[PDB]
């Protein structure tokens, strides 16, 4: 409807596939050459459905801060016969807070999703389904199941993944510069 969804949007176009685990389906983000994210908790392992693909998982490290604290993303690198366009010139360098985020979503169950979540806070630490989490974004949008993995951006930056919610906020593992350097 306006330039935040448009970014959107040609993120979700080009940079997006839905990925299948044990535990469901994910909106999962591409974000350069064979490398992919998504919640830790989608517990990915040896073989993983992207766009209901059976697809060998080449190598998934789930993510921790210096000080072993859980930031519940994993990196993926697929067994795929196709390169992700490189988008990592559009994320941030450094922990933030933003205006006028989009929260987008695309699998079965929701194919299309976009949602206008309004102000980021860098909310920090979260006790995330009783795991401490740090490097938390959060949003005042009532968030559902099966928007996780779910990419949000501003105009300009790709800033988080979808990870949980509360029933009246939603909250989003940081995307960093510095995750993404090969």
């Amino acid at each position: 409807m306006g330039p935040g969804f448009d970014f959107a949007q040609a993120i979700m176009k080009k940079n997006t596939v839905i990925a299948r685990t044990e535990k469901g389906e994910f909106t999962m983000l591409g974000v350069y050459d064979r490398v992919a994210v998504i919640p830790t908790h989608a517990s990915v392992g040896e073989i993983i459905y992207i766009n209901d693909v059976e697809t060998r998982v080449l190598d998934a490290c789930a993510l921790r801060d210096l000080t072993d604290t859980n930031l519940e993303i994993t990196i993926v690198k697929l067994d795929r016969n196709q390169k992700f366009r490189d988008i990592r010139h559009f994320l941030p360098r450094c922990e933030d807070d933003y205006n006028d985020a989009v929260l987008s979503v695309h699998t079965s169950k929701f194919p299309n999703m976009y949602i206008p979540v309004g102000q980021v806070t860098n909310y920090g630490f979260l006790n995330l389904g009783g795991t401490p989490t740090h490097r938390i974004l959060m949003y005042n949008f009532p968030t559902r199941a099966g928007q996780c993995g779910g990419v949000v951006t501003t105009t300009g930056k790709v800033i988080g993944i979808h990870v949980g919610g509360n029933g009246a906020q939603g909250f989003a593992a940081m995307l960093l510069h510095s995750y993404f350097t090969d």
